[PDB]
């Protein structure tokens, strides 16, 4: 019995910072999950839903109500076993998982929908009281005329204010005390539904007896009168009753006068609770939708037709009512799932009872309201259903007269169990507002942190106690339902959408390790919560979605100010930042390669750009999109030439406006060439964005003499290159190449394929051709074949290849013996299988592997070195069939072999290279990284 | 007369690649887009609309249509003065200057709207020929009973797809000779109008005299009758007439047995143009808004009362109408602006002549139209207006009836208007779907670019001949018209919403060079587009502007996957290269400072990391925000040790994530120390996103013996960093600092500010105190101020400066003499001075330059030198005041004194610096790179 300490309010501040410096799963989150939950709908308003609509269509109302609200508590169950799950509450568990922006406009719009709640309870208890209980104190009891809705609506608001202003000094002092007494309003809720399922049990076997007076087709306030039967006999002295007052003129009068309505259509009585037993649930399974001020009438009566006058006597329909009229006065029922989260600082597993608490809390409340919309439509008349106020019935609770003990037993326990809801509300939303007060997210909400000597939020207590207020002064309990609505159903929009939206697009840390979760829920769940917000009312649903917009990016731009420094700057700076924290993490080695490019400058004396034709070949490649990094290397001390190095960058950004190139600079001043050239190629990019190519100019002029320092800079940066796994690409005379505005109008790109580098020898003229300059040129293919290879089976199925992918290229096959193509085949089947070692790596069928130019050309199948039965590496005779058949063709594409594996060759390697390119204008010698698959051709 | 070359089509493919391998502004842009805009509402529906709803709500209905489609002439315009116009139409336009993912979304809501309105020409031509011109050939006309609207519908359908598949084959045959007809079809427009004006001044001195039979209060059909007085004599043989027989039974029976409306009620006959000169306008200024069904009476004539039945013989409201329902029939008049771009391949300054020319065609088009609301309203009976088919005025327009030579020159004159109309747009939208189908953005319409020998797309126009033909079996001109209504101004949102997007964000090619423009006139021009949306449908305009929200995501996906090789990696690719990209135009120099970060790490041999606690402390100040990037030298050749390098990257970036650090790593292989760390520091980014401070260890055991190499490459790392305007933070006794889960309970921070850097000293306790472990310190501020100086005014003002500020710190002022700060006072008044020459750059008030700490404390005011009347640089007694105060305060930041302007001291500085910090546990020593101006301390 020492477990007195229940406490469903919530965790809120004070409580959190306490964490930075238990209970199970019943008693911390199953429990006050459903304390909340069950209000005041469940008695004042849900005779009034099933008893309009009938059965068919209340039971519609209450299954779309419940799983919306149901796929939301997967989501926020999904939350919960994210994180390490904080202790703070349900707005510290969410603006963690789902970062900050989303903390507020979901604190938000939940501060506002529990503080329209408080304005609920407190309209809901004192119709309890000013009906019920003593319909004897009100203030302005006008006569009886055409108006008294509006006299009612003038009693709500001065005790309405009354009442609001003796709630708030409660929590403002005793607090302490509200916390204590949480059991004692959970004992009103839990014996006050015990109560209707006894009295729907004895119904089958011994009715209640309520009677209801009709005068036929047509129902009478049971009020004001005494018998049921006009005639009022004492004792032998016939006087006329007070029924006969009311249609009539006055008593003694048998003779004539009276209405004609009155003198047809008899008085009778009929039951008012037949009970489970007499089917009357085939009447009360079909609608009753009917405007204001019509008469409610049943069928399976008697009425001649004779019209007749109107009298302050009949019962009238209250509102006109429809379909989307009744979801937002039964939505702030189910309402009240964030109440098994605001005990997390106490649980002792809070990971594995959050979504099991939350969940079975779900379907416990959902079987009570869909068992009592069936149980109420088989038990009850539906004339006595279809109106509040229980004037058919002298005057009682529709749902008080089926219980059994008594009436009273749910007149006195919803309205402790009202009272109790609304002093969680009032306690629970400045808990909030002080919350979002700190962490700084908000700059104009600062002053409502202002706790005292514990906890207890002064200034933000005086908010709640004035928007609350505004929800007084309207009255009327069916006005105020529907705007409360409009808020819990945005605030469960933004979580259902935010944890869809991070299971999509790969948010970094977002891994919701728990079973039965999907992203397709919470998005199913999410159309549900947009179908319910514009069915209301559509001019309150979209101008209440931009301003839970728009303070959706104040919030990003003052996360930002404070982040990087100021404003419109810091938003770009930020989401450069988390679209680079995306890129690590996903299974790199791609499978549709494209090249980034690094465009290695030489910068001579005076500081100038020795060949700018090579940012016009580089525009022309790329054309304009991807990235492109401009690297150049100044030699000399920093020490000294550090002002040098910022106006050599102002020539080159200027150089590369001019030929169209859309990149990033980065300049360096290093000691030595060739140092300051080889961390260019291992630390550019920033992760993720990286380079994928190098490409650099071709020494003009090593042949000249004394300098060995010109052409040993050429094989250090080639060795350097195929070190790292990158690509090169060496152009040849590229003070020839063609600029921006020049337009061949004719001519060839010749493509020699030899053994290797399939697949980029391919995709180069194919991104070449696709710009002004090299649209109207063709592209022709030579592929060397060996002898003991298959040169017409090669033929035919290269050009079938080429079909598949729409390149519109020429193939022809040239075999050369194993004597010239030596410095090519040699280093084949040392790196060939390594190649395919790591081919598959990832998963790709056969539609993909006959997309791959290496793939489809590999169904086939007296020493030599590099230095001086030995013999040297000779190109003489590799050169003169390809100058045989490309020159005048306009560019020629062909790879190169690898360098030697020792040095001692270099020399040999440049001499192989000079007169393998003998003859031939614009040359790109291309130089695979090794892992490069293509697959799709743009 | 030699100008026949009007051709007022749209320019399309096969006109752009021409412009990559005259005419003036009322011949090419103002001309063509006056014929696109007049069409058949104007004519066939316009005296509908004025009848309807009166004068004054049919003046709100153009004014509102017409302002909507003129703000969108101003965002039409500044795109056009944005680039360099290119030569294709309205799409290239806009593709270029809006980029793409705007093309697609845009040029497919316009092709849906022109393949809409060709079938809404086309059902406009039929019942221009259906009735008045043979109302005799007629396919289904039934008998004449409770339905013949319905028997109207199928004549429609039958006539309207033999004249589309008459009206395509036109455009597949002889395209060139629709193209020199366009001056025909415009000469029938101009005509028309001003025969309107013509017969409208004409009857304010002679009306047309057009009579109508009224039974009073009661609006008759003039056809079938003959004689409007229900006598009919002939000669002295009263032989009952025509009207007799429609309301009695038959004739010669004049004794009885008529109907009760016919034996009162005489019979009348009114004018149908009284004129312009009558005050018929009184009468036509109101609304007549009436169900379907009801009959067409006016007020100011003579009824009885006595009820009668419906007769065959009475006009009859045709379809209900409300004030939203006519919105969506009057707007495709004010569509067509597009047409003014149509032309930009021949225009010779296709940029002054663009936005003039759109302007003034709709100022000409919106007064016609608001002109002849009037000229209507005050000029035609109410009876005749408020009637479609003009079944009182014996089968004639009713527009018609008002113009001065014939009713047949209306009739003809738009019927050729109207044929001319369909076939422009019958020819504009498959070349608009030919020009998507280019560009290949997107793949699955790859088919429809399949131009023959000369443009003129085939598959094309199937679908155009097959969407329209879906909007001829849908008959009834009053129902295709709002949906093609809800396309234009699907279109018309996303232009003008993408032009005041851009212009706020500062996309960076996008410089509107144009007058009177501004970013809130195409937001005031957004909301008007989306008014107009939502109250026409508000179920067709969601799900219409969620498929214009899917095909916008495809494209960027689709988009990306041919960049960058795949898809999902490739959207957050392109996502960084564009935030950095925006981040190089902005005017930098900023003036909020906030540190960036570079930590280096020493690695020591077996690769691991020398001192870890770096990474600690680097995260308590960063608190998991920002950039921080970690730079690591490995010392040897990157030719053999590349293999390590990967290794030894794993291993930092898994410590990175152990010490809770959100940033990225970079290592690279160097062949000395010192050249490695030099290129680290000025070569870690891609531009904006670069570090802002060097962050390393102090080097323990320096002073050991024989190895200049330990503290000579700390006083080079120390020179680099200031010579590159970088800040500089180095802390001594890195493992002595406190872990993440340790959390010291209670202490100081010291902070000794000596004359300089007095911002940065400020914010850095201020960033360190908001985390964990430095929570519950306290923050004390020593400044050391001289004799000459006012020590009482700078304690009075620094601690007035940290109250308007929030800061919680206390302040307490200590002189020293000139021969004790030496080191920091003697390079003051060479670069304080500079600070100054620096400090304006940008705007700054009054109320900024009093939350600079420098600023506010410099209102103020025999050799020493750092080699050996000539004293060295010394410390003794700087320090014995500091360790007076500061020892056991758990973190002392005190700021450095620069290096010597040349060595021959560099070990004078390290001894300096070591009798400066002796005997405190902490220590984090600061350096000032210059420029650091701090306004807003978070
Ligand atoms: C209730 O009203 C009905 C008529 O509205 C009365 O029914 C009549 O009863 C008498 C007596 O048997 C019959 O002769 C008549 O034929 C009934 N009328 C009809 C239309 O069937 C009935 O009397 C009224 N009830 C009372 C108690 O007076
Ligand atoms: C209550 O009485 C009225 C009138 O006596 C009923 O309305 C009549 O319904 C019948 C169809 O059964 C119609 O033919 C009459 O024209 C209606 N009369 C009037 C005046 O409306 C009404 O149906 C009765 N209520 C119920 C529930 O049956
Ligand atoms: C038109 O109808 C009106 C009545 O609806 C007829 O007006 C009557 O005319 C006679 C002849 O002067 C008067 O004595 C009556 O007083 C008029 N009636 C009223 C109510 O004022 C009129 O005769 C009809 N027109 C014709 C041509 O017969
Ligand atoms: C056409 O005639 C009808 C009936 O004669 C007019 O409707 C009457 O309007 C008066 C108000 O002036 C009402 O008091 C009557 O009750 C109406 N009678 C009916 C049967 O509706 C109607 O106003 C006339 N039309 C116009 C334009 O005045
Ligand atoms: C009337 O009632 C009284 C008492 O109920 C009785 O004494 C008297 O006899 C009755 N009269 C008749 C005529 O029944
Ligand atoms: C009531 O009785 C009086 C007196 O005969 C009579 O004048 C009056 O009209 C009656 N009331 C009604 C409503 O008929
Ligand atoms: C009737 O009309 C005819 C010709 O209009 C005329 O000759 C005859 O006299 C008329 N009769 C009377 C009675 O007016
Ligand atoms: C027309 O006349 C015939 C013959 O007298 C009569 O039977 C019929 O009812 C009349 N028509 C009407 C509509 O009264
Ligand atoms: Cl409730
Ligand atoms: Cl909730
Ligand atoms: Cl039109
Ligand atoms: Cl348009």
């Amino acid at each position: 019995n020492r477990m007195a300490n229940y406490t469903n309010l919530t965790q809120g501040a004070k409580e959190h910072e306490e964490a930075e410096n238990q209970m199970g799963t019943f008693m911390g989150v199953y429990l006050p999950c459903l304390q909340n939950i069950f209000g005041v709908i469940l008695f004042l308003r849900l005779t009034w839903v099933v008893g309009t609509a009938g059965v068919l269509q209340a039971f519609a109302i209450v299954l779309i109500c419940c799983c919306c609200t149901m796929l939301t508590a997967i989501s926020m169950s999904a939350i919960a076993t994210n994180g390490v799950v904080p202790a703070g509450g349900s707005y510290f568990m969410i603006s963690r998982a789902l970062g900050p922006e989303f903390g507020g406009a979901v604190g938000l719009c939940f501060y506002l929908g529990t503080t329209f709640a408080a304005a609920m309870y407190i309209l809901g208890a004192i119709e309890i009281f000013l009906v019920y209980i003593v319909p004897r104190a009100a203030i302005f009891h006008s006569d009886d005329a055409l108006k008294e809705s509006a006299a009612m609506l003038n009693n709500m608001r001065v005790y309405g204010t009354a009442f609001l202003v003796l709630m708030v000094l409660v929590v403002f002092i005793g607090v302490r005390y509200v916390n204590k007494f949480a059991s004692l309003f959970l004992a009103c809720v839990i014996v006050s539904i015990l109560a209707i399922y006894a009295g729907a049990i004895k119904s089958s076997f011994a009715p209640p007896h309520f009677p209801v007076c009709m005068l036929g087709n047509r129902t009478l306030s049971s009020r004001h009168i005494d018998v049921c039967s006009k005639t009022k006999e004492i004792n032998n002295m016939t006087v006329p009753s007070k029924l006969w007052g009311f249609f009539c003129n006055s008593s003694q009068f048998f003779n004539a006068t009276c209405d004609e309505y009155f003198v047809h259509n008899n008085v009778t009585s009929i039951q008012g609770i037949p009970g489970l037993a007499s089917g009357i649930i085939t009447e009360n399974l079909w609608s009753n939708y009917l405007p204001k001020g019509e008469i409610i009438e049943k069928p399976s009566a008697k009425s001649s037709d004779v019209l007749g006058s109107l009298n302050h006597e009949y019962v009238l329909v209250d509102i006109t009512t429809s379909f989307t009229l009744l979801v937002g006065i039964f939505f702030p029922s189910v309402t009240g799932i964030m109440a098994g989260s605001n005990r997390s600082g106490d649980l002792k597993d809070a990971q594995k009872s959050i979504p099991i608490g939350t969940i079975l809390a779900i379907l416990t409340t959902s079987f009570v309201y869909l068992s009592n919309v069936v149980l109420f439509g088989a038990c009850i008349e539906g004339v006595v259903l279809r109106d509040k106020f229980g004037d058919a019935v002298k005057g009682n609770l529709v749902v008080g007269t089926l219980s059994w003990p008594s009436p009273w037993v749910i007149v006195i326990g919803s309205f402790f169990s009202t009272c109790g809801a609304g002093l969680q509300s009032l306690t629970g939303a400045p808990r909030l507002l002080q919350a979002i007060a700190k962490d700084n997210i908000i700059p104009f909400l600062r002053v409502f942190g202002h706790s005292k000597a514990n906890g207890e939020p002064t200034w933000a207590l005086l908010l709640t106690a004035a928007i609350a207020e505004l929800g007084i002064l309207i009255a009327s309990l069916d006005l105020v339902a529907p705007i409360l609505s409009m808020f819990f159903l945005m605030c469960y929009l933004f979580v259902n959408l935010a944890c869809a939206l991070q299971t999509l697009l790969r948010t970094p840390n977002w891994r919701p390790r728990f079973r039965y979760y999907h992203w397709a829920l919470s998005f199913m769940g999410m159309s549900i919560c947009l179908a319910l917000m514009f069915i209301s009312s559509w001019y309150y649903a979209i101008v209440a979605m931009v301003i839970a917009g728009m303070i959706y990016k104040y919030i990003e731009y003052q996360g930002a100010e404070k982040e990087w420094g100021d404003g419109i700057r810091g938003l770009s700076l930020s989401a450069a930042r988390f679209a680079l924290l995306r890129l690590e993490e996903g299974p790199p080695h791609t499978k549709n390669w494209r090249p980034q490019l690094l465009v290695l400058l030489k910068l001579d004396e005076d500081l100038h750009v020795k060949h700018p034709r090579l940012l016009t070949f580089a525009s022309q490649l790329k054309a304009g999109k991807g990235l492109t990094i401009v690297g150049s290397v100044i030699v000399g001390n920093f020490l000294e030439n550090y002002g040098e190095a910022l106006a050599a960058e102002q020539t080159i950004k200027h150089l590369m406006e001019a030929e169209k190139v859309k990149g990033f600079c980065q300049l360096v001043v290093a000691a030595k060439l060739r140092e300051g050239i080889s961390h260019l190629i291992q630390s550019c990019g920033l992760g993720g964005m990286k380079h994928n190519t190098v490409v650099m100019g071709w020494p003009n002029g090593w042949r000249q003499s004394e300098d060995a320092r010109a052409w040993k800079t050429f094989i250090g940066t080639v060795r350097v290159t195929t070190a790292a796994h990158l690509a090169l690409l060496v152009a040849k005379n590229i003070s020839f190449f063609p600029s921006n505005v020049e337009q061949f109008s004719e001519g060839n790109i010749d493509v020699w394929w030899i053994v290797h580098d399939g697949g980029m020898l391919m995709l180069l003229p194919f991104l070449l051709k696709q710009h002004k300059v090299w649209r109207k040129c063709s592209i022709r293919i030579f592929t060397v074949a060996q002898l003991e290879d298959n040169s017409i089976q090669m033929k035919k199925d290269l050009a079938t290849f080429l079909y598949h992918l729409r390149i519109e290229a020429e193939v022809e096959v040239v075999e050369m013996h194993d004597s010239d193509i030596s410095a090519y085949t040699y280093e084949r089947t040392l790196m060939m299988e390594q190649r395919s070692q790591m081919l598959r790596h990832m998963r790709l069928s056969k539609t993909e592997r006959d997309r791959e130019a290496q793939l489809v050309k590999d169904r086939n199948s007296v020493h030599m070195t590099w230095t001086k039965v030995r013999r040297m590496h000779t190109a003489v005779k590799l050169n003169e069939v390809i100058v045989n058949k490309s020159h005048e063709a306009k560019l020629v594409l062909l790879n190169m072999p690898g360098p030697p594996r020792n040095p001692e060759g270099d020399e040999n390697y440049m001499e192989f290279l000079e007169v393998l390119t003998e003859g031939l204008e614009r040359v790109l010698l291309v130089r695979g990284g090794g892992s490069e698959v293509i697959t799709i051709y743009s």
